[PDB]
């Protein structure tokens, strides 16, 4: 029979569908069944303290009043113009900072009837969740990004949200990140939200992210280390060149402050000490020492032959000592980091 | 009895419910109260003076026109399509730079109303608010955050906003900020605006912030006394290494300079001084001062045995000099700051 | 009598309201008076030539159609939603560069009639205006912002615009600007637009801005002074330390070529000479000249006694004369700016 | 007669006018006559390769369907809401990157209807154009930026654009520009796209823009003049100041090479050479030459009285050698700029 | 016969035309033919991955209720105001980030209907697509950009998309980019998206973009070699020059450090190793080389005639030895990238 005239014989004001009433009125609260499908991921920014998805939502629920039984097809599709006459849930996103739909040449959603009443519903959303984030240990760390699905206006008698016992959630395929690897352990868990006005569904998923190393190695950590190497240099230079080995203290001084303060230049302002902040703390330190050594060498050299070999053997000393220490700062530094990094991620 | 006929006849045009009409047209003023939930406070930032804020805002007020006595329930949830036909005060914020609703699934909107009469509107905003700041004691600082609610279109005649006697503001649980923490204590007030169209309600809410100094210690304060004591140990160089210390003075004036101009590179064009300019200040002036007494020296040195030992006694008497006036000023400084800090927060 | 009844029956299809019809239309001009209320004013950006403000604007006509005698209430206010079916003038701003609605729960807009038929119109806006500026004397500099209001489609013989007798603009308390002084006279003046399809009403405000200087003082014009007291400092070392004095008359040099390249980083790219323009360049000429003067003195001091006493004279007056001479030049360069800065602002 | 009637009767269902159909549905295409006013110019931005316009469009085409006679009146203003009710051109830019309209407090539009059936329409746009500029000739440049009114669905059997005989352009009294001049001579052209889904009409403008050179005097080529100055100081010193000599050196080189750098800082990164970029290739040029001679003389002077006159020679031939060939160059340099810069704008 | 009539007998109530069901609703899958015009390309940013297009998209599709015998003309225009009255696919793009219609004076949109049933629909759209990257050979690099056209809702049954035999992509005359070269070979290949929901039709087109080189060359490499032959330039400097040599090292060093920094200014944080990045690190490996020489021959020289001719035939190899050495190096490096640039695009 006519297509056209089943849709508003079923869903029209002849039959008394109401969009604004649930599909059990007073009964057993509504079960709605929920997978997600992410398209794209990226746009981590510190600063601003959030992340951009795009992601593909489905909706899943049983409706007895659009159950139907004398049209000859299992399943039927539809328009999207037609959403606005069915009845929806009223999801909402508790970290979501900027929402917007897409409309490239229609409606970006989906509708779909069965035989027996079950809906299903799917949509294109792009959202910027926010993230709170821990700075401490920032080159090795891993973080955790939460994404909270409620119900604003329904309380538990009448809408309740659970997740799909196979695939909640599922990756689209070659999607990688510049700056982080997504693990392929997704957390499911129960979050319910308490409120003056009542008590509301919520579901909840996380996904950690790992830091990639290489561009902090090639960036910060190596010019640091050529910075000290070239304040070591200073150790073989006769004790004569007093402006050279001046000049070459403080140039390495000056450069490494440079190096510390702009290797801060893309994070928010924590009131805490990150590992980066350690290593150039340590790094200004043996610059530091190393000019107040030959210092120290340069004021004892004009005390009048005791005192000659006495300052040549300060030099000769600290050319075979101050590798040795900082390789042993540096077994210390890298290893309790790989162990705390081997932390479970939980 | 069926719900679709219950709503058109209590809000319809059989029943002759106005939306334009006040619950009493003429007669006592209506009397709204108002609560508000925070669920996310963060960007604040001193260069555009403003913060954004995103709350849960809960508005209740009685209309004798919706009472139910016939239907058995006692309180009845409602659609969010249905806020157009039911009378809402035009509530407005006076410091509102930037403003929008949520559109996720549908409209973030609640209502409720009960068999008295009583009416629950619940809406979700994201606001940017206006902040005057005074920047005066810049790290140790304490701020103030205000929020206005007002009435744009009606006077005291008719419209009357109140404050919930038990808890008007309440934050989410966990909420944190990066270089700010936020106190418990929320001061409420009464608010009049006088116009040349009449006398408006007003309510206000002020919130307290305190800046966390870690981040201006790691970055500020320990480069700048680390480019004094590198000035300092110019005192210890032999009198003879004139390239050498005139260099050492240049480098350390110059990079002193930069970053009293980099201190200011986030914050308004004020016309005052604040402290961390007092403080750059002052360690400007000290490395200027020893590289005036090096060149004193060096010009007394030259004036041919009187002029070598006099010469000599103004390095030594400066070796233990400069310190001991630098902790003085030191002790001076940081204890201030904190008599002043600790005063009333109002 | 029932409020519903009289809007409809004054305003509706059977009294023969048109809301596309003028007030009088055969007859004198309509007759609007204005007057704006400021609540924020700021974000001044002299890269971008505009500024925000935030403004109430009241508009004030007589309509004879609207004349009620029978309804008791001498004034009566009315709902947003209603604005559409009243005849409303078409004003718009010239220098409107961009321009939004509030929504935040309601139309920001009020509406009164009186019994005689004059209505207030009262909204809320947000306006980016345009404003040309003149950016020599930029420290010491006055400025004027202009907003213009203007019919697009009525000519003279249909509108006409004025300004109210008493207190046409007036400020929020308490309003202040970071680095502007607001003053208390205003300008209102005629404008009168002409152009190929007609003759079209205008009126104007203007606002004096005055630039506050501590900013500036703190910034730019003290560091250069101690780089112009650096480089004066050369005078009282030996002759023969050329290493020193030749890397101090560079340092300097460069150090004051970067501050002049970098005191123009927030300002359109003019093609004049601005009054900082010259103090760097006096500054720069300053420095240079010393370092001149070192070449000419160890070119002098080579050419083997006559030749010591002769490069020694030249140091010891230029050791007196440097200064006396800067000094001669604040003197000249800081009154005559007083002198034209004290000019009248119009 | 009552105004109200006339519109409706005019324009009605009983008319039976669509709005929907050509004025000629088959006969002779439909002339539009154009002009166009320019209210602000401005935001031209060379990285972005754009440039931000505001104008006034007005259009003139005849519709034989709304010929009146009976009105006494020659000449009818209308409202700005019965637009939709009109037929219309469908004009687009095909340049448009951003476009906007303004509806501060009604729609910007002007409609007016003559006796004889002549429209005219005049709407207030705001315009992103995209501007293709060559940057050889970088200070010394003139550039053209067009604009391209074209029918998107309408072929020339259709719809044909033309441009008004008397004043198709004219631009507001007092526009000025920071960094361009606006020539006056605006050319008129007709430009016809061919697509594989027809012929369309297409109308341009295009405008000449004149850079102006003092920025571009105070900021780079100044500077550059006093590096290569202080490099020439040089060859005043002696050749024993070996490290006073190699530190001018090493900073007059790093200084140029920062500088250099920073010249393109907001620029495109095109591929070809540009003016600046040969200038300042050469008082690089200038800098490396001086530093590489000083290194000559340096290895000339240690070879051991024969060799003391000729590296003494060098100096003095350089010291009156190095100006000429730079003052020859800049003569070179700067005429023939002017030459190729006088050639025709077209 | 008058052309208003035939619209609505056409596609009317009367007529029976329903647009929300498909041409053929059960029968083989409606055939969609698709082609692209490119009006303008560029706005390709490394940092966000994605780039800015403006197209115009042609559809074309055959359906059987729209075929019209009795009018004459063969093939009729219409209105852009009819589009909601007909069925279109529901096209979208699967990279779309971001997206605009145009509404400059109208809907930027056409329809064509033929005789026998075609219709063709041309639509104007503004696209931020997304395009992975791989930064390896970064200045040497061919990027590859890629757009999907998929169906949201219909499955293979119901929609098939198909590429147009002659012209699928053609581009506007005169396009060009600043930063790279459209290569005219534009493949053409079918995808299938494969997701629990069902399948879906989709198809993709990809251009080749090649990056141009003088750009980096003007700024990157030329500078580098600057800094390698200044470095070379203390090889011809006397040993006894100690502090001219040392400052000489460690100027270049640190300036070759603060290159490689800057270098990736404008870059996402990638963790691999590119040839720029290859570059720094192999000409910073020769500056401290050198540095590391000139600290051993004065380490040898006061070791106290066998160890002075021993220590100047040291510098005396260097001189001839350090150019050929990097020489080799430039040959390896250039070839080998033009062996790997020259591999087949695909
Ligand atoms: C939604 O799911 C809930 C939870 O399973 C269902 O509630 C149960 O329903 C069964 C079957 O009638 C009862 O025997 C249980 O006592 C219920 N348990 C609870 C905790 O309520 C509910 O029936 C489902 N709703 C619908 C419409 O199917
Ligand atoms: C809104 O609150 C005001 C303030 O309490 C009420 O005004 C009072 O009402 C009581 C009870 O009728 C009177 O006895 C007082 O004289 C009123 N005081 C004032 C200052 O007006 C008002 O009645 C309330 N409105 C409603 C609708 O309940
Ligand atoms: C609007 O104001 C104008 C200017 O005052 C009025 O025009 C005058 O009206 C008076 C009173 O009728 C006449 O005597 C004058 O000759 C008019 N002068 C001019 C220059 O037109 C006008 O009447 C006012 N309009 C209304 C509707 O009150
Ligand atoms: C629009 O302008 C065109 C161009 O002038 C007109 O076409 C001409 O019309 C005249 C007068 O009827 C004819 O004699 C010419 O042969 C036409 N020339 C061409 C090239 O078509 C056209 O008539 C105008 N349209 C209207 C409605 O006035
Ligand atoms: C759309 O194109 C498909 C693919 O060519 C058509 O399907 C074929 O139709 C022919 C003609 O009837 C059949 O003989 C083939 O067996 C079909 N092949 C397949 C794989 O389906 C289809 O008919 C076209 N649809 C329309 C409406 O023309
Ligand atoms: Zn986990
Ligand atoms: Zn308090
Ligand atoms: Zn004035
Ligand atoms: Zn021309
Ligand atoms: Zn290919």
């Amino acid at each position: 029979m006519s297509p056209s005239d089943f849709l508003d014989k079923l869903m029209g004001r002849t039959s008394g569908y109401d969009a604004r009433i649930r599909p059990n009125f007073k009964g057993p609260p509504v079960n709605v069944t929920c997978n997600i499908f992410i398209n794209s991921f990226g746009s981590i920014a510190e600063t601003t303290m959030d992340y951009r998805v795009n992601i593909f939502l489905r909706q899943k629920w049983n409706d007895p009043r659009l159950a139907y039984s004398e049209y000859p097809d299992d399943s039927l599709d539809l328009d999207p113009s037609m959403l606005d006459s069915i009845w929806k849930p009223d999801l909402f996103f508790a970290n979501e900072k900027g929402a917007n739909f897409h409309e490239v040449t229609t409606d970006n959603k989906l509708l779909r009837i069965f035989k027996n009443g079950n809906v299903l519903y799917s949509i294109r959303l792009t959202l910027t969740l926010s993230c709170p984030m821990d700075l401490k240990n920032f080159p090795m760390d891993v973080q955790t990004c939460i994404m909270q699905l409620e119900s604003f206006g329904y309380t538990m008698n009448d809408l309740i949200f659970e997740w799909q016992d196979e695939a909640p959630v599922q990756v689209a395929e070659g999607l990688t990140l510049p700056q982080f690897l997504l693990k392929e352990e997704k957390d499911l868990r129960y979050c319910t939200k308490h409120y003056n006005t009542g008590k509301f569904t919520c579901i909840e998923v996380r996904f950690h992210l790992e830091r990639q190393m290489g561009y902090y190695l090639i960036q910060m950590y190596i010019p640091s280390l050529l910075i000290v190497i070239l304040s070591w240099v200073s150790f073989w230079i006769n004790m004569d060149a007093a402006p050279a080995r001046v000049a070459l203290g403080i140039t390495t001084v000056l450069t490494m402050t440079t190096q510390s303060s702009g290797s801060r230049a893309s994070l928010p302002k924590v009131s805490y000490v990150k590992a980066i902040d350690i290593w150039m703390a340590v790094c200004l330190l043996f610059v530091f020492s190393a000019l107040l050594e030959y210092a120290a060498v340069n004021f004892v050299s004009r005390q009048h032959k005791v005192f000659i070999d006495r300052a040549k053997k300060i030099d000769t000393i600290s050319r075979a000592c101050f590798p040795l220490a900082f390789l042993i700062f540096n077994i210390f530094y890298w290893v309790i980091y790989k162990i705390l990094r081997h932390e479970d991620i939980h």
